[PDB]
C-alpha cells in the first residue's frame, strides 16, 4: 500500500472514530487519496458522503450538516483556490461556533515557490478564523515506521477533531487540516489499525465549563437570548426576548417590539444577541446593568455596561408579580398589533409569508431561515419556537450558501432520525428571492448523491451609496427556471395554500409571490398600533 | 469635509494612473471612496460594475485587468468580502494581475472584540498594503495633504502594475474613515515612473538540439523564433515553428529554453525534470519556475550563438505534423463528440483580433492539442492557480475591457469578438456570474462556448480514469450533475442555444446578443479511448 | 484632551485588574499611556520599571508575572520593540504567562510606505485596539464604559479568566499627536472563577507512575503515587521517584501532568506504545510524545490502590538512584555544575523562590533530588531559552518580594541558578538605574564551567568529536565574570562549592560565581550510569 493511500485511510478512519458521520467532497486530482478512502467508507455505511461541484456553497452544506445534528463535519477539496473558496463558510463557522473541518489536500510543501501548477500559500490561509491550522506532513515511504506514523497521524487527527468540536475549550469552530500528498495518489494495483473497540486514538471527553454568577431576580429583569444561548431553567419564568435560533428556556415570551415600551432595571443576556435593533438600543444604554451568560469563553461586547460574565446564574429573590404582569400584557399588546395590521394590510408581504410559515410548523419540525429579513420577519410574527429546531447562519449573517445550509440541515436531521421508525421529520426553509437566486446553485445535487427526504424551501419572492443602484431595479430572475436548471421540483403558490401544501407529504421549492412596495406602510401601521 | 476631499483626490489619481474600471458590491457599510467613484462614473472618467456575488466580483476584476492590461480596483463593503475576494487575489498574485483591493477601516471603532474580517492570505499574496491615514481637517495644509495622498496613490498603482519591480499583482489600499486640489498638469501622474528594464542575459548555444517551452507570462524572444516551440495558448508566440506537445516525447532534445511559467502537459514536466537536459528559464519578472530543481540558469533574455541543425529542425517539424494529423484523423474517426472536438471547432472559427478566454481543465489543454495558431489572437486563462472558479466573470470582464479598449481607439468598426471555451463544471461553478443588472455594463460581443460532457472529463485521462477504477471513479471524479444549462441561461435572461459541434463554427460566425452561451453536449465516457487512439496514431 | 482621559481610564482599569507592575523602555515616540502610567506610579497605585535593552525588558515583565502570578504590561515605544520583545512573547505563549503588550498606533499617518513581524498572529491570545478617543463630552459615560470593558477584555484574555489558558495579548490604544470605574474598586466587567472539568477514569491498582512537568496541576488523589517531578512542577504528595530510577522500572501506565520537557528516560517512557499515558492538564492544550496519549483530562477519578510491592520497589529504586548520584558526586575529584546544583538544593528553605536557568542547571537540580515542597520554582520552560534569565530572576524577585511586603519580616530569598552561557546572554539585565526598583533578597548563582556543559552529555560529546565539538558545542568564552559585575556596580564574589550554603545565609542584588569543570562531566555522568 503506497504512502498516500495508507495515510488517507488512517486519517479517514480516525475521523469516523471521532464522530464524523457526514463528509462533503469536492473533486480534484490532488485529493484523490482522500476521495478514495471516503468513497469506500461511504460504501460500507461508515459515513454519508456528499459530493458537490462548488467549494464555497459546499462549505455551507457542511455547516448545515453540522448544525442539523450537532456533529463535526469535514469538507474535503483539492489544492489551490478550491481551499480559498472555503473562506466564507469558515468565517461563518468561526462566529457561529460550528465544528467544520476543512480537510484540504496539498502538494508537498517542498514545491511551494517552485511555480508548480495549482500551488499556493495554503497552510495558514485562514489565519485567525480557525481554531487551528494543522498540517499532517508528507507521508514517508518507510514500512518499518508504519506503527510510529500511525500513532502520529491518529493523534494529529484527534487534535483537529478536538479543536473543531471544542472538546476541551467549549468553543467549537472551523479547523484547517492540510494534507500534503504526492504521487502515487491512487491505490496501487491492510490499513494500520486504530484503538480497540472503535475508540478514538486520544480520548478526550466533552469538558464541563462552569462560571457561576450571582443575580438577584427581585430587581425588574428582562432576559435577552441570542444565537448560541444556553438553557437556563432558573430563568424560565422571566420575560424573555428570544431570537428565533435561541432555545426558549421558559414560557414567558416577550416580543421584541414590546421591549422599548418597558423599563427593565437589569438585563440578563444569553448567548450572542445579533438581530433586533431595539435589543441593541437597550444594550447600548450604558445605565442598565447587563449580565452575560454564555456557553463558551466568548461574550458579547454589545453592551458597554456588562457588569459580569458567566455560564449560569445563581439566583436569589424572585421577580415582582407586578413586573411579570406588565411585561406579559405588553407582549400580548405587541403581538396583537402585528396580527391585526397584517390582517388589515391588503397585499401579501414577506411578513405575511413569514407569519404563514410560522403557523404551519408543528413540534418536531426543523426550520431554517435566511439570515436577513426572514429571521427578522419570523421574529416579528411572534413565532413560538418551543419544540422546533430553528437554524440560521447568524455568525456573519451572510447571504452565501443559504440553500446549501438548509439542504445540509435537513440531511443531518433526517439521518439523526434514522438512527433510532416513523416518517422523517419536516425541514422547512424560508429564504428570500435574492438569497435564493444568489445560492441557487446550492440546489445542485448530483444524481448519485443523497437528496433530503423532507425538505421544503419556501421562497418569499418580492423581486428584490451607488453600490445600491442594483436594487433600484427588480432582477426578474425566473425562480422556476432556476429550479429547472438544478432539477428540483417547484411550484408557485399563494400564501394561504402554504399551510395545506406543506401538509401534503422529497425536496421541493414553493414560491410565494410577495409585494415589497407597501412594506413601509405595513411596518409604519404596526408601529402606530403599539 | 476632509474625507470627501481625500476620496476625490485618490480617485482622480487612480484615473490618472490608468484605472478605467472599478468593481463594487453592496455590503454592511459604504464602499471605500463610493461618492468619489460615483462622481467619476457619472462624468464618464471611470466605469463602475456592481455585483451581489463578492467572489464573482473579484474575478470580474481579474477579467477587467487582463483584457487590456490596466490596473483594476475592487471596493470592499462587507465582512465576507475578504473571504470571497481570496480566490481572485491569489490568482492575481500568481498570474501577475494588477488588482487593487480598496478598504475603509474605521480608526474610531473597537477592534478585536468581535468591518474587516482578516484571514491569513493578505500577508502572503499582496505586493503592498498601504494605508492613507485619516483625513485631517487642516485647510492651511491642503497643498501638502494633496501631495501626500497623490504620492501614496501612485505608490499603490506602481506596486500593482509592477512599475518598478516588473512583478504586477494584488495590492491592498486602505483609506480610513470617520463616520478638488489639482493633480499634475496635462493629466500626468503625481509621481511618474518611467519604463524600467530588468536585464539578465544568458549565453545559450543554439547548435545544441533545443526545444522551447513557453508557458504563462512568457516574453517575446525574436532570437528564439526559429526554434521548435511547445507553446501554451496564453504564451505569446515569437515565431513560426510550432511543436505539438504530443510530439515532444517522440523527440530527444539536448537542451530546453523555458519561457514564463508552464503548467500544461505531463510530457512537458517530464522533460523539464530530466537531469540530463539543461533547462534555461527566461522570465519577465523576478520569479522563475523549476521542475524537480532541474533549472541550470535563469535570465530575462538569451544571447545566442550558433544555429539549430537543419536535420533537427526538420525532424521536429515532421513529428509536429504527425501529432496534428493523428489528432485530426482520430477525431474524425471517433463516433461521439468530445470536448476535444469542440475545442478543435472553436480553434478553426477564430479570426485575428479575437480574444479567446480558456477555462481550466480540458479546454485549455484541448485547444493546444488541436494545434491552435494563437498568433493574432489574445488568449486569456487563469493559469495563476488554475481554478475552475470565477471563469464566467473573467470572460465577461475581459470582453468589457477589450471592447472598451477598442471603442476607445475611435475605429468605426464592430467591436472585436470575445469567445470563451469552458467546461460544464466550470460553467456551473461561476453560474452566478451571469446575473448582471440592467444598471451595469454588459459585453457587446461575448460568446461563451460551454463544452458539456456532464462532469469533469480531464479525470478520464488521469490515473483514476483507468478501467480498474470504473466502479468508484464515476461518483468522486466524474461528478455528473445533470444540469439543464438552457434553463439556467433562461433564468438569468441570457441568450443561449444548444448546437452540435459542426454547427459551432457557423453559429459563431453569425452574431446574436451581446452575451450568449453556446452549449455543445459532449461525451466523456469515450475520452480515454479517444486520447489512446491519438497516441497510438502518433 | 480625550486621549488623556482615555489613557487614565485604561490605566485605572488595568490597576483594578491586578496589574501592579509595568515595564517601559525609552523610544522614538512617546510611550503608550506614558503620562497616565507616570501619575499612577507617583501615587503608588502601580510600579514602573524602566530599561534600555528592550529584550531584557520583555523578560523582566515575564519575571514580574511569574513571581506572584499577576498580569504585567510592557510599553512598546520604538521600531525595534516588536523584534526585541519577540522572545519574551513566544515564552509567554508557551509557558502561559499573562503578558500585555501595549501599543499606540497613529491612524493619521501613512502605513506601508516605510514595525510588525510574523509572530503576533501565532502567539497572542487576543489583539484588541481601543480606537481613537472621540471629542464628545456628551457621551463621556458611554465612552468610559466602552474603554473599561475593552481593558477587562484584554485582562481576561491575558490571565485566562475564561479560557484557563493565560498568555500574551496585544493591546493597542491609538492616538493623534477622570470618569469613575465601579464602586469598591471592582473591575468593570467581573469574571468569576472558572472551572474546566474533564474527569478521567484511572485505575490505580495498575502499576502507575506520575510524571509532572511545567504547568502541572495539583492532585490530592494522586499524592501517594511514585512521581517523577520536574522542578517547576508542584508536588501533590511525598513519594518522589528519581528520573534515573525510571529506566530500570517497568510501569504499566503513566499519568502525565502539565508539560514535560526534561529527561530522556521520561520521553522513552511516554513514547512507549505499550504503556497507556493519561494527560492531565490545567489548560486546553495537552502534550504528546510520539502520539502515544490514550486520553486527556483535567483530573482523575480513581479506582483501586497501588500495590504495596510496586510502591516499595519504586521507593527502593528511588533511594538507589539518589544515593548513586550523591556517592558518585563525592567520589568525583572536580567541582561540576551538578555539584553546584546539589549545594544550592541543600541550602533551600521553605518560603524561598528558586529561579532556574535552562541547560544543565534545571536538569541537575532534579538529578540532585531537590525537595521542592514549600518552595516556588521558576524556569522559562515554555521555549527553554537561555536568553533573558537574569531579568527573569530579577522580576520574579521584585514581584515575589512585593507580594510578601503587602502582607513584617525581612523579604523572602530569591535564589537563581544559571550556567555561565545563560549569564552572559542576559548580562545587560544587570544594568539598572538608581531610579528603578531593585530586588532586596536576590542572589544569582552562576555555575561557570566556561561553556555549555550540557553538550558534553549528548551525542556530540562522544570522544570521537574531541577535535571539533569543543569549538562548536563547548563554546568557551574566558569571560571575567567578576569584572562584568563590577562594571554594572553589582555585588559579586567567586566562591567554592562548600561556601554556597553559608554565603546564602548572610546586599539586595548579588552574584555568586562558582568556577566549575565540564571537562569531566561526561565521565561523571557515566559513573552514575555505571553505578546504577
Ligand atoms: C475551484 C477548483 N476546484 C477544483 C478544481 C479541480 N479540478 C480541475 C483541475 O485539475 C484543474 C487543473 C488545471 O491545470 O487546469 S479540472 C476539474 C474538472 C473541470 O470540469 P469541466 O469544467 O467540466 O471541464 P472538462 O472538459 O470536463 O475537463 C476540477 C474539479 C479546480 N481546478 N478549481
Ligand atoms: C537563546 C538560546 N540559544 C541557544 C540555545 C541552545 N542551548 C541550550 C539548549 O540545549 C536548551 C536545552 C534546555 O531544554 O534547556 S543549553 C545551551 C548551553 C547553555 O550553557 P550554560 O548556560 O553555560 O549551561 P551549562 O550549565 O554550562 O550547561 C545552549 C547554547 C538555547 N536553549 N537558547
Ligand atoms: O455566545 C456565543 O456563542 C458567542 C459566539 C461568538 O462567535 C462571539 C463572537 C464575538 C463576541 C461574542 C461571541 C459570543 O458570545
Ligand atoms: O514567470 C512567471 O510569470 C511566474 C509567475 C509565478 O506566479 C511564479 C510563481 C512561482 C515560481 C515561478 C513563477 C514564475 O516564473
Ligand atoms: O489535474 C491536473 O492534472 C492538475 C492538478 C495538479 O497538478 C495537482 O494534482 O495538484
Ligand atoms: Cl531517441
Ligand atoms: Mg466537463
Ligand atoms: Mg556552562
Amino acid at each position: 500500500m503506497n504512502p498516500s493511500t495508507t495515510q488517507a485511510r488512517v486519517v479517514v478512519d480516525e475521523l469516523i472514530r471521532g464522530g464524523v458521520r457526514d463528509v462533503v467532497l469536492c473533486p480534484g486530482s490532488r485529493n484523490a487519496p482522500l476521495a478514495f478512502a471516503l468513497q469506500d467508507a461511504d460504501r460500507s455505511g461508515r459515513i454519508r458522503l456528499h459530493v458537490r461541484i462548488d467549494e464555497r456553497t459546499a462549505g455551507y452544506l457542511a455547516i448545515g450538516l453540522a448544525i442539523g445534528a450537532g456533529a463535526p463535519v469535514c469538507v474535503a477539496m483539492t489544492s489551490g483556490t478550491a481551499v480559498a473558496n472555503l473562506g466564507p463558510a469558515v468565517v461563518e463557522a468561526n462566529y457561529a461556533r460550528v465544528p467544520l473541518i476543512v480537510l484540504s489536500a496539498n502538494r508537498p510543501y517542498e514545491l511551494l515557490g517552485t511555480g508548480a501548477n495549482q500551488t499556493m500559500e495554503q497552510l495558514g490561509y485562514f489565519g485567525t478564523q480557525v481554531r487551528a491550522s494543522i498540517s499532517l506532513g508528507l507521508a514517508e515511504d518507510a514500512p518499518e515506521r508504519t506503527s510510529a506514523l500511525n500513532a502520529t497521524w491518529r493523534s494529529a487527527t484527534c487534535r483537529v477533531l478536538a479543536a473543531a468540536t471544542g472538546a476541551r475549550t467549549a468553543n467549537a469552530g472551523p479547523v484547517h487540516f492540510d494534507i500534503p500528498l504526492r504521487e502515487p495518489l491512487v491505490p496501487d494495483p491492510v490499513t494500520p489499525p486504530g484503538r480497540p473497540a472503535g475508540k478514538p486514538w486520544t480520548y478526550t471527553p466533552p469538558v464541563t465549563f462552569d462560571q457561576p454568577l450571582d443575580i438577584d431576580l427581585s430587581v425588574d429583569t428582562v432576559v435577552i437570548s441570542g444565537h448560541g444561548a444556553g438553557v437556563h431553567p432558573n430563568l424560565a419564568a422571566l420575560p424573555t426576548v428570544a431570537e428565533p435560533t435561541a432555545p426558549r428556556s421558559g414560557d414567558n415570551p416577550l416580543h421584541p417590539l414590546a421591549l422599548p415600551l418597558l423599563r427593565p432595571q437589569q438585563v440578563i443576556m444569553l448567548g450572542r444577541p445579533t438581530l433586533h435593533r431595539p435589543v441593541s438600543v437597550l444594550l447600548a444604554d450604558a445605565e442598565v446593568p447587563v449580565f452575560a451568560l454564555t456557553t463558551g469563553p466568548r461574550w458579547p461586547d454589545v453592551s458597554g455596561n456588562s457588569q459580569a460574565t458567566g455560564t449560569r446564574a445563581v439566583t436569589t429573590g424572585a421577580p415582582r408579580p407586578a413586573w411579570l404582569d406588565r411585561c406579559a400584557a405588553m407582549n400580548r399588546h405587541a403581538i396583537a398589533a402585528v396580527r391585526e395590521q397584517l390582517a388589515a394590510h391588503p397585499l401579501t408581504t414577506g411578513l405575511h409569508v413569514a407569519a404563514a410559515v410560522s403557523h404551519a410548523l408543528r413540534p418536531g419540525d426543523q426550520l431554517v431561515l435566511g439570515a436577513s429579513n426572514p429571521v427578522r420577519d419570523v421574529a416579528l410574527a411572534g413565532l413560538d419556537t418551543r419544540g422546533i429546531r430553528v437554524r440560521s447562519n447568524r455568525g456573519v449573517a451572510g447571504i452565501d450558501g443559504t440553500v446549501s445550509t438548509a439542504i445540509g440541515a435537513a440531511l443531518a436531521y433526517e439521518g439523526a432520525h434514522e438512527r433510532t421508525p416513523d416518517s422523517p421529520p419536516r425541514t422547512i426553509a424560508l429564504i428570500g428571492d435574492l438569497t435564493f437566486v444568489h445560492d441557487s446553485s446550492g440546489l445542485l445535487i448530483g444524481p448519485t448523491e443523497p437528496i433530503p427526504r423532507s425538505l421544503t424551501i419556501v421562497v418569499s419572492n418580492d423581486n428584490g451609496d451607488v453600490s445600491s443602484r442594483i436594487f433600484g431595479t427588480p432582477h426578474d430572475v425566473d425562480v422556476g427556471a432556476l429550479c429547472r436548471a438544478y432539477h428540483v421540483e417547484s411550484r408557485q403558490i399563494e400564501v394561504d395554500e402554504l399551510g395545506p401544501t406543506l401538509d401534503q407529504p422529497g425536496m421541493r421549492v414553493l414560491e410565494v409571490k410577495a409585494d415589497r412596495s407597501s412594506l413601509r406602510q405595513l411596518h409604519a401601521a404596526i408601529k402606530a398600533a403599539l
